[PDB]
Formats: C-alpha cells, sequence, structure tokens
C-alpha cells in the first residue's frame, strides 16, 4: 500500500508564485501529486493540526532557547519566560499566525518513501543552511536569527509530514476519504 | 472589481504531469490563482457544469457535423443520427466520459480581461492548429479527425470560460464562497 505525505506550501510561498517551481520538483522525482487544494485556515484549524503534546511544546522550545544564547538574547526580556513548554506555546501560536495570514496550499504526494524523500527535498529547517538543490536553500534565504529578533517563526516555505504515521494523521485532517484519489 | 475565470486541467493533462507546466504560464502573465483543487468529478456533476440549452447542443452538433462531411463520414453510419441537438448530446456524453475517466484540477484566474486572456493563452480548439506559443499548441497534437476516428471528443488539455458571464457561472459551480479567496 504506497507511502503518502502531506505538504503544504505557506502562505509566502505561495504570495510569491512558488507553487508551480515546487510541484515541478516532486514531478520530476517520480512522486505523484494525489490530492491538492488552496484554502485560508483558521487559526482554530492550524491550532489542531499542530501537535499539542508536551513532548513536543517541550522540543520546539530548547531549539529557540538554544538559538537565544548564540545570539545573546535573553528569552525572560523578549518573551517572558524561559520555560521550555511555555516558549513552545508561544511558538505554536507564531506558527498559526503565518499560517494564517494568506492561503496555503496542501497537497499530496505519494510514491515509494514519499515521506523521506520529501524531506530530503525540501531540506533543513533553516533555509540560510540548507544546501543548494534543496528547496528550502534554492529558495529562500530565512534564518533562525532574524525570525528570534522580528519575533516571528521561520519562514521555510513548507511542512512536510515528519514521519509515515503522522502523515496518516495530517493527510485525514485536511482530506476527506473521497478527496485522496489513486 | 477585477474579472476572473474558470480553468480546468482535463484528465489527460493531469495524468501527463502538466499541472505546474500550466500554472507556470499564468503565473507569468501576470494572473492570480486564487482558487485551486484536484476533483474527481462525477457523471451528474459534468452533466450540469456543461449547458444543457439547446443551442449550446445545437452549435456542438454542428461543428461535428461539419468535420464529418469534410472527412465523408457519414454521421447516420457513424453515431445514428444527423440532427444537430441530438449530435450535441451524443458529444456532451463523450465529455463526460472523458472529464469523467481521471482527477481533473480546477482553478480560478483573476486578472485584467481574464477570459479573454486565458482564452488567448490557451489556443484554439484543435492542438493540430493551435499555434506555438499556445498551451494547445505547446502540449498537444490531437487533431478532430482522429478523435472522430475514434468516437469521443478532442484531448485538448484544458477548459476555459469563453465569456464572464459563464465565467461567473463556472466559478460558483465548483467553489463555495469561503474558496475563491478575496
Amino acid at each position: 500500500p504506497v507511502e503518502k505525505t502531506l505538504l503544504i506550501l505557506k502562505p509566502d510561498a505561495v504570495a510569491r508564485g512558488l507553487v508551480d517551481e515546487i510541484i515541478s520538483r516532486f514531478k520530476k522525482a517520480g512522486l505523484k501529486i494525489v490530492a491538492l487544494k488552496m484554502v485560508k485556515a483558521s487559526p482554530e484549524e492550524i491550532e489542531r493540526f499542530y501537535p499539542s503534546s508536551e513532548e513536543w511544546l517541550q522540543s520546539a522550545g530548547q531549539k529557540l532557547l538554544k538559538a537565544y544564547q548564540e545570539l545573546g538574547i535573553d528569552p525572560r526580556a523578549k518573551i517572558g519566560t524561559d520555560d521550555p513548554v511555555e516558549v513552545g506555546r508561544i511558538i505554536k501560536r507564531n506558527l498559526v499566525k503565518y499560517m494564517t495570514s494568506g492561503p496555503n496550499v496542501v497537497m499530496v504526494l505519494k510514491g515509494n518513501r514519499a515521506v523521506e524523500i520529501v524531506r530530503k527535498l525540501v531540506g533543513p529547517t533553516s533555509p540560510h543552511s540548507a544546501p543548494p538543490g534543496t528547496i528550502r536553500g534554492d529558495y529562500s534565504i530565512d534564518s533562525p536569527d532574524l525570525a528570534a529578533e522580528e519575533g516571528r517563526v521561520v519562514f521555510n516555505l513548507v511542512h512536510a509530514s515528519d514521519s509515515p504515521s503522522e502523515a496518516e494523521r495530517e493527510i485525514r485532517f485536511w482530506f476527506r476519504e473521497e478527496e485522496v484519489l489513486e
């Protein structure tokens, strides 16, 4: 039962005309788009889309605490807390603004090892350090320090399901059974 | 208040991987995509999307009849009737079968004089005489003789609204207010 993954083009990405450039890369690799739609998500939808586990909030929190040390930013002065879970809730809230600020395009990609292949093509979380050839490296120059100073998340173009399991959940979230056509 | 039009990539064109190539031509011209979805359409849906006016059936019918005549096909031996409206109903059934044969991708394109622009970019009905530069001349080599010989419609990649009037209708038909995003 061939593997599927969910990909979202975030609002900067759509507004900049990158839909077709990004679709072209998956196509050329041999992935089929088996669902596709442009949507305005409400904050509610984005809130339930992203996890709410403590583990996730916590692990997103440390990434940014680690960041704040390197730039010498006191997180207490910057966002009012140094608590990892609380900082996670602030990141999630930032995520919600950004994914809510314009239309998204959501697609399901299907092919041998879709989930890992899409992560590989998309590239790492920071575009400034994503290698050339990757979607994030070829189409963005944003960086986690700029994001930290401007009080936002990184504008890294897309979200890709980080696992088979997470993929089945995020797919079901966006698409009813008969919108996914194989 | 700026003009919009409805474009459908038909199953052949979705299957051949032309979604991104086609989206690229519109983005380059300055049109914005304001609605986009991949859909598996039912027979009844396509039945209702295409007109059922005698006027429309009649004219669809004459074009095929002219086609048969230049080919020296007897429409009575070929399809059982030579009545323009009855022929239009046969074409409509063939239209339905083809648009129903796999996923379509429906989009709404907004920009100055969108309907003509998109009609201009797409090219005339037969890809075989569509000039190079147009969507139908660059991506298809189909022709009405072959289609006739083979008891089917022309595989001409797309459907474009043929007037603003018809566009406001084809737009409502496929999208709720909330999906056509302003």
